[PDB]
């Protein structure tokens, strides 16, 4: 589990969104595994606006933050799971790192701010849903 709290927005994995998230919906995209809902309180996270390919992510199944090198956001095949059928997920970045189901929502960050959240993984890989192209998260 986990979310990004920027301005009056809460960014979560679409597959882990709550009923309150759907009832306060701003934007969702199944192909990216992302959903954004509105918040009453202002958050403290800032979004990175850069092309970094190195950063640090939080792994809840280890209670640890790990440094990683990650690929550029791309269209990658993600196998059928209990949340989606076999499909291509867009804006996804892969890295070598530990991940389990329950680690989705952990933040990946670089020197400029938050880059994205854990969305996929297995067999010593971890995948992150990029948020750096969502410029509207910085206003209104
Ligand atoms: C099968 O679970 C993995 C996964 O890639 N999923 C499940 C959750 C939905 C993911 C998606 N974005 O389509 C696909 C998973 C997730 C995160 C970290 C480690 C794993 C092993
Ligand atoms: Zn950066």
């Amino acid at each position: 589990s986990g979310a990004i709290y920027v301005g009056n927005y809460r960014v979560v994995n679409r597959h882990l969104a709550t009923h309150n998230d759907w009832a306060n919906l701003v934007w969702e995209d199944s192909s990216r595994d992302l959903l954004v809902s509105s918040t009453t309180a202002q958050g403290c996270d800032t979004i990175a606006r850069c092309d970094c390919q190195t950063g640090v992510y939080y792994c809840s199944s280890r209670r640890k933050h790990y440094p990683v090198s990650f690929s550029k956001p791309s269209l990658i095949f993600v196998e059928a799971s209990e949340y989606y059928p076999a499909r291509y997920q867009s804006h996804l970045m892969l890295a070598v790192g530990h991940s389990e189901p329950g680690d989705c929502g952990g933040i990946l960050r670089c020197q400029h701010g938050v880059v994205g959240i854990v969305s996929t993984g297995g067999n010593g890989l971890v995948g992150f849903a990029d948020v750096r192209d969502l410029l509207w998260l910085d206003e209104e």
